[PDB]
């Protein structure tokens, strides 16, 4: 009942563009919406985010998260490891790669979502969420070697899965970080289960 | 270590703008980033809210109430938590309860309210509060609930059992052209993982 009629380019950056989308509203009326798009999509989705479940025997299972300065936010954020999928890269392979680069961990694919939207009111950006397990008792993950690209500066924060929401709430209160909405949603559901 | 040096307007729409962000990298070098921002953010602690609405009814399994809308940036229908911008002077809780009723017809009760969390912090500065609300589905007010969507708002309500959320979302994806929101998917995955 609703659909895209046309798109007008407003402003094209190197990495992001602003567009104005004309669409047919369900009453038969023509409307416009200002939308953002990345200039980099080819792929299934722009990117992957990894849910990295760090399993060590006789320890609480941890969720592995990353802290980085985000220029749009003007501040430090706590997030699942994530980045863009390379052209010709599968989402699974992008997930293990990004996980290793950002955290140094070598993980195993558990499951992979369909493409999901990040902020569909604002952008067309999508990701696959890839749940990965990390055998923290394997020698490859003993002294994990984080291999950032040029211009990445990433701190690793592992938090117990069974108290994740209370732990994140602590970090916000006392470290003045912003927690990512996907991380917070995951943590909430861990509490709301049953 | 890292911080914003300056922010220069690239292009400003009515609703969304693009900025060139200059910041200090952790090595002591100046770099730039193309940033997205909304034009609507005033004194709010966040742009918006998303509501996790838990529909509770005697002798029913609890449901998560979700909305389906056409999203011009996406060129399609998306399934998302009820959500909208916080009006100037409005509290996150009030905005959540109001957006829930407008989008679904349900009158909820506040359970909890997140700090401001980031939507896509590599792309934008957009933040929300994630507000968990319970809906008493035994109350007569919530018996035959009708959306009161605003001008240009067109919303379908989809209520799915919490105990099978991920499989139900997967079945909707497999039977139509549409996209699940990343927050919804993250919440459904943690329900499974718990
Ligand atoms: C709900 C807010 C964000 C809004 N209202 C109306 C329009 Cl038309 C747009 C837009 N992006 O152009 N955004
Ligand atoms: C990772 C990609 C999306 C990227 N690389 C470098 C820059 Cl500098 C920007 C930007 N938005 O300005 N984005
Ligand atoms: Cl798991
Ligand atoms: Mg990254
Ligand atoms: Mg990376
Ligand atoms: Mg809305
Ligand atoms: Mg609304």
């Amino acid at each position: 009942k609703q659909y895209i009629i046309s798109e007008e380019l407003i402003s094209e950056g190197k990495w992001v563009k602003l567009e104005k989308t004309t669409y047919m509203d369900p009453t038969g009326k023509t409307r416009t919406w200002e939308s953002v798009k990345r200039t980099t999509r080819k792929q299934t989705a722009d990117g992957v985010a990894v849910i990295p479940v760090l399993q060590r025997t006789l320890h609480y299972e941890c969720i592995v998260l990353v802290k980085q300065f985000r220029p749009p936010m003007g501040g430090y954020c706590i997030e699942f490891p994530a980045g863009l999928i390379d052209d010709g890269e599968t989402p699974e392979a992008a997930a293990l790669r990004e996980l290793e680069e950002e955290t140094g961990y070598k993980g195993d694919i558990a499951e992979c979502s369909p493409a999901v939207c990040m902020d569909p009111g604002l952008s067309n950006c999508t990701i696959h969420i890839v749940t990965v397990t990390i055998n923290g008792d394997d020698a490859e993950n003993a002294r994990p070697k984080p291999k950032p690209g040029d211009g990445e500066f990433v701190e690793v924060i592992s938090l117990p899965k069974n108290d994740l929401l209370q732990r994140l709430d602590a970090l916000v209160a006392e470290e003045h970080l912003t927690v990512d909405a996907r991380v917070y949603s995951y943590a909430l559901a861990l509490k709301h289960a049953n």
